[PDB]
């Protein structure tokens, strides 16, 4: 891996480890998830730990949410679809700046209106300034 991919995986880990002690628990993950619309259940919250919890001490760290991360980069297309919904508010099919910054700011990250920019620029694959699903997938997933 570059050295960008790697303070980008870095970044990641972030959004999900609030109290940043370098653990991902599962409160933290069951608050991340209910900001981005949806209700995991208290087991549910453990399975996605145990999937990737190869140490057994009920947490995630880096090299195990890197892990997870190689895993979801699946064929479930429906979590695809079901995290464009959550940032298409809208629901017009494009995800703009505007709706990204809404949900960037409901996981509490601190964000430039350009560094905004920039992930939509990075997403964005036609130039029209948005991101719809196919750019969105090939965002999501190793597509491309
Ligand atoms: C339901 O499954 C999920 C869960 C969480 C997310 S996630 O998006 O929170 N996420 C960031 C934390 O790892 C993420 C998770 C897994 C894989 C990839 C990402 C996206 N990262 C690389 C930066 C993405 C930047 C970006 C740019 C342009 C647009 Cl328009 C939108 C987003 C996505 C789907
Ligand atoms: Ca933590
Ligand atoms: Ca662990
Ligand atoms: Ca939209
Ligand atoms: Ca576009």
């Amino acid at each position: 891996l570059t050295e960008e991919q790697i303070a980008e995986f870095k970044e990641a880990f972030s959004l999900f480890d609030k109290d940043g002690d370098g653990t991902i628990t599962t409160k933290e993950l069951g608050t991340v998830m209910r900001s981005l619309g949806q209700n995991p259940t208290e087991a549910e919250l453990q399975d996605m730990i145990n999937e990737v919890d190869a140490d057994g001490n009920g947490t995630i760290d880096f090299p195990e949410f890197l892990t997870m991360m190689a895993r979801k980069m699946t064929d479930s297309e429906e979590e695809i679809r079901e995290a464009f919904r959550v940032f298409d508010k809208d629901g017009n099919g494009y995800i703009s700046a505007a709706e990204l910054r809404h949900v960037m700011t409901n996981l509490g990250e601190k964000l430039t209106d350009e560094e905004v920019d920039e992930m939509i620029r990075e997403a964005d694959i036609d130039g029209d300034g948005q991101v719809n699903y196919e750019e969105f997938v090939q965002m999501m997933t190793a597509k491309n």
